[PDB]
């Protein structure tokens, strides 16, 4: 059985930074270090940080005065940020810069009292945070998840409209939504394409090339990871059997029995060691040496704040 | 005399990457290493690289077959790139990712035969490289440097128009140009704001804060550095005397005599050691300890290609 590895895969610049922010805070200040919501959506990472003293909380009110608090890479609303600022706490913002970029545009629109439309999935922490950057009653902030949502959306002044997007969406599906938005609101303004980050675009591109060769595609990632789910869905929609797994232990013999070519990739929040273990498991299941596919080279890095340098 | 230092200042992610690309290529393949155009617009850096064996040229003709060629951080046209590929040359691209981003948009408009307008300064290498990404005769690629240029521009089809900008422009001036573009061509499409990079925006914001405190501003940067010139220009427009200098030796006493507050900053292509030397000179001229102003923390880094690490 041939094992192919998607490229790129795994850790993105934002996730590497966020994890290091927590690890260094713990290394420099010791336990406990409080973190608002999972720093990244990966159970292995979250379990590891908890084992080292990190305490994940739901609300800032749970954090004691004088403590160190970290905001997750997905971002937080202005209400959350301001609350933490008024508190006697040392705060480190692990929000990815690529998410912060979208936040600033939303705050700008709210400032001008002009309505904005966010393309994203309700309930996701990044959506909560981005929608949370808008607070002008005279304007408006709306969420759409599909063309159907656009088709039924009502706006106060479509003459002054702008749109933004979640950073981990399906490139193809988002294209459909944008097309619907421009047909419905011809004067709507936005970025050249969307706010889907380089990492999401690249990983979906890479899994597309992977799915063309592999019969089965394994995507290392947690159930609550948006970008990881998109990787698995893309493969499935291409007609291949795809599985979203947290680690090698989740692999069932039945999945790869008689399979001649199995592909493996990982969401932006999944550590490379998980992939290494998956490869090891597949090999004892008949797989050979893992073959990395040729892929677009990524060179972006986001440094942790100077204070947390180690 | 009080010495203030702007923040951020100096090296950006693209410049640091580009210089490392040349340094690494010299260590790996040895001299000589050909580089198309000054890797970054800084005399000190360029002079030093010549030392280690780097040879800077403007045309691919100047480069012998079998040689290693590196494109500068400013970028190159498709014509140059293809001319280099048609030759038996080993190529490494030090173009900054933020410049490449603009290139890709121009190529897209070219492939669709749809016109594009670039806001920038004629003759600059980045402008030549970006304009050089357009090759479809059906459409068009036009350069505008001011609102007046916009007022006199006519296109084939303004219903399918888009714009891009140089990465090192004056934030304020570019705003004026875009306002003109939108009034002239109401259906024009572009980014949310412009293509001016984070480094340029941050250094201009920082020099603005520096100038509101300093009577005189010294900008460390070479004459041909676009972004560096914009820093001195900004301070000057604020009514302060500002000088663009390559090093401490260029400082003329009269500039800071009896001056109570002098500010120092550096363009994106100027090494920190130059700033340290400038501060040292100001101190022997009566200045005290250099005080860093509070500023936007930058955290972006661009890695060199694995092939050169
Ligand atoms: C922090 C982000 C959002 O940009 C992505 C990184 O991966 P996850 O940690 O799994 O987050 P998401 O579920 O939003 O893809
Ligand atoms: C490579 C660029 C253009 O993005 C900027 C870095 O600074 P310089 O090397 O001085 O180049 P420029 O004159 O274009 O500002
Ligand atoms: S997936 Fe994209 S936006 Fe989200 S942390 Fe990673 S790099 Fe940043
Ligand atoms: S000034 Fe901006 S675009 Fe030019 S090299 Fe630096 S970071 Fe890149």
């Amino acid at each position: 059985m041939q094992i192919l590895l998607a490229n790129p895969r795994g850790f993105c610049a934002g996730v590497d930074r966020a994890i290091s922010i927590v690890e260094n805070a713990l290394a420099i200040y010791g336990a406990p270090i409080y973190v608002r919501h999972e720093v990244v959506h990966n159970r292995y990472v979250v379990d590891s940080l908890r084992e080292r003293g990190a305490i994940f909380i739901e609300q800032i009110s749970e954090v004691p005065d004088g403590a160190i608090l970290i905001f997750s890479a997905h971002g937080v609303s202005q209400a959350v940020r301001n609350e933490a600022k008024s508190r006697d706490l040392t705060v480190f913002d692990a929000t990815c810069p690529l998410v912060t970029k979208v936040h600033m545009e939303v705050a700008r629109a709210s400032r001008r009292g002009e309505e904005s439309i966010l393309i994203g999935h309700a309930g996701h922490p990044e959506v909560e945070g981005t929608m949370g950057q808008y607070s002008n009653p005279e304007g408006g902030m709306y969420l759409v998840e599909s063309p159907d949502d656009v088709w039924k959306l009502t706006v106060k002044n479509e003459e002054k409209l702008s749109f933004m997007t979640q950073t981990t969406l399906s490139v193809d599906d988002t294209s459909d939504v944008i097309d619907a938005l421009r047909k419905r609101f011809p004067k709507i303004v936005g970025p050249r394409k969307d706010d889907i980050c380089y990492a999401t675009t690249n990983r979906q591109e890479a899994v597309r090339a992977l799915a063309e060769q592999a019969e089965v595609v394994l995507v290392v990632g947690s159930k609550n990871s948006s970008n990881s789910n998109r990787l698995a869905e893309l493969a499935q929609r291409m007609g291949k059997r795809a599985f979203l797994i947290d680690d090698a232990k989740d692999i069932q013999e039945e999945w790869v029995k008689e399979v001649k070519c199995v592909g493996v990739t990982a969401g932006a929040s999944a550590p490379d060691i998980l992939v290494q273990n998956v490869v090891a498991r597949l090999q004892q299941l008949g797989g050979g040496e893992a073959i990395p596919l040729e892929g677009r080279e990524e060179n972006i890095v986001f440094e942790v704040p100077k204070e947390l340098r180690v």
